[PDB]
């Protein structure tokens, strides 16, 4: 219809701002509450980066995209654009903006033994 569909909420301000499938973050609509539909961005840089993981949430599968509790931007020496979203069980799984979408496609079936040699 009219107006993008809100995929995601930034936590800020004190607040949790809807951000649109394009990454159109209203920091003007912003509520007291966080939307368990979809994940939450905590502490998340500039939207132009906000931007980059909403378009994978965009296309990424809503299943995926209703299961999650807070996605938080941790880049790293290899991976500016290393993101971690939370999960309902209390699980922790860090996927990157560029396949954020793919990574949490293959959900349920990630974690790998690929983090073993970075902690």
């Amino acid at each position: 219809g009219s107006e993008w569909r809100r995929i995601a909420y930034v936590y800020d301000r004190q607040t949790f701002f809807p951000l649109l499938e394009n990454g159109r973050l209203l920091k003007q609509e912003g509520t007291k509450t966080a939307p368990s539909d979809a994940p939450v961005l905590v502490g998340w840089k500039d939207g132009d980066a906000i931007a980059e993981m909403t378009g994978q949430l965009a296309e990424l599968p809503a299943a995926v995209l209703g299961a999650m509790s807070e996605i938080h931007y941790k880049p790293t020496r290899e991976y500016e654009d290393r993101v971690i979203v939370y999960m309902n069980d209390g699980y922790e799984v860090s996927a990157t903006i560029r396949q954020f979408a793919d990574k949490l496609s293959h959900y349920p079936a990630i974690a790998a033994a690929l983090d073993r040699n970075v902690k």
